């Protein structure tokens, strides 16, 4: 079972209570996203849906950054080992898609070594999965409101443009 080891954290109210290393290795306090609507997603470079996901995320960011949309991308190698490269290589991969949103260092999203933000997101009322809460594949997406609460989860079968219709409610 996936366990928080600071059991307090089952009572965390917001993504803004968490921190993560950016793709350059620097700690980022996620409270910087207060007042912004965020899409948080796990990414891979060698996935079957890598091209559509990066392309559409870059498009949403281009079209809605000025409305308050931010995107946090977390590389993860847990799905067919489809993100095997170094953070430096992943950074250059994203640059080829002209990514202007925020890239993070590679993490686990499932299991005992999952980043705490990911452990927390999947037990939120609106972050729950269909059969259990595990992240099922690359490019699961969580929509986070301006107060840092999880408001919707989109599975790997949902391309990022599907999210577009839901954004105006949270801006
Ligand atoms: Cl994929």
């Amino acid at each position: 079972t996936e366990n928080l080891y600071f059991q307090s954290m089952r009572c965390a109210r917001s993504m803004h209570e968490f921190s993560a290393k950016d793709i350059d290795g620097h700690m980022v306090n996620l409270d910087k996203y207060r007042g912004f609507v965020c899409i948080v997603t796990n990414v891979a470079s060698q996935g079957g849906k890598t091209e559509v996901n990066y392309t559409q995320l870059v498009d949403l960011h281009a079209r809605y950054a000025e409305c308050g949309l931010r995107i946090l991308a977390f590389p993860c190698n847990q799905f067919g080992k489809q993100e095997p490269g170094s953070n430096e290589e992943i950074k250059e991969f994203a640059a080829g898609y002209n990514v202007k949103f925020d890239m993070f260092s590679k993490i686990c999203v499932n299991g005992d070594d999952a980043h705490p933000l990911w452990k927390w997101m999947k037990i939120q009322p609106k972050g729950k999965g269909i059969l259990g809460n595990a992240i099922k594949w690359n490019f699961t997406k969580f929509l986070i409101d301006k107060n840092g609460c999880v408001v919707k989860r989109y599975g790997p079968m949902e391309e990022p443009l599907v999210i577009e219709k839901d954004l105006p409610h949270y801006f």
